[PDB]
DNA sequence: CCCGGACCTGTGACAAATTGCCCTCAGACGG
DNA sequence: GCCGTCTGAGGGCAATTTGTCACAGGTCCGG
């Protein structure tokens, strides 16, 4: 099945994307790497995929499409946005897309990789981009350990204001995303939380492969 | 000494957003 | 050439999940 790569700029980015915009971001990179940042992406491709019906497929690329607009990309800093022209169709189910040419080196550079069934029956987007950033360390044989900063893990994912009361990170973000990692992909994925004092600074996470 | 106050935890409520589903009807094609 | 079928672009839904905040209940500080 594809197999995307990624440079660890992108993995480490600052950026706030859907589910949706997501797994079509996966076939740009995809796509562009298979090579001026035009893509392309027919309905019909798009729903066999990820299972959806040829219907539901449409109201996924269509919402998620133009709702780029306007969103922008940090690397650690340095904003871009991600689209210079609005999406069109020119034929029936099928869009074009013009992708920012200076995300390029972005994308293809110290690398990241993971294969595309490991994360297409993920639903949050955050425990997306949890998975992509323990593959960044994950060993040949499929074990790693890493720790993570509690404010770098906001910023990089934008992840909400509410979530800076720490109870509600560990209950709405934390263990719903360690349980989809171990409920949908290959993974088995565990964790302990580091303090100082008071306040809780890192998470270290240890995972294996089944 | 015990207070009021600034921290921290977890849970119950509700509001806002997303999920996979369902139905309608016109476009493109082929036989 | 007309029509039958597969597409996909629209319009909606209720059931779940995600985002937000009040309040109970712990500690330690300082005065
Ligand atoms: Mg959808
Ligand atoms: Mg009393
Ligand atoms: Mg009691
Ligand atoms: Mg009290």
């Amino acid at each position: 099945s594809p197999r995307i790569v990624q440079s660890n700029d992108l993995t480490e980015a600052a950026y706030s994307l859907s589910r949706d915009q997501k797994r079509m971001l996966y076939l740009f990179v995809d796509q562009i790497r298979k090579s001026d940042g035009i893509c392309e992406i027919h309905v019909a491709k798009y729903a066999e995929i990820f299972g959806l019906t040829s219907a539901e497929a449409s109201k996924d690329i269509r919402q998620a499409l133009k709702s780029f607009a306007g969103k922008e990309v940090v690397f650690y800093y340095e904003s871009f946005p991600w689209f210079i022209k609005p999406a069109h169709s020119p034929s029936r189910g099928l869009y074009s897309v013009h992708i920012n040419p200076y995300l390029i080196p972005f994308f293809i550079g110290r690398f990241t990789q993971f294969r595309l069934s490991e994360t297409k029956e993920i639903t949050n987007p955050y425990a997306m981009r949890l998975y992509e950033s323990l593959c960044q360390y994950r060993k040949p044989d499929g074990s790693g350990i890493v720790s993570l900063k509690i404010d770098w893990i906001i910023e990089r994912y934008q992840l909400p204001q509410s979530y800076q009361r720490m109870p509600d990170f560990r209950r709405r973000f934390l263990q719903v995303c360690v349980n989809e990692i171990n409920s949908r992909t290959p993974m088995r994925l565990s964790y302990i939380e580091k303090k100082k004092g008071r306040q809780t600074t890192h998470i270290v996470f240890s995972f294996r492969d089944i």
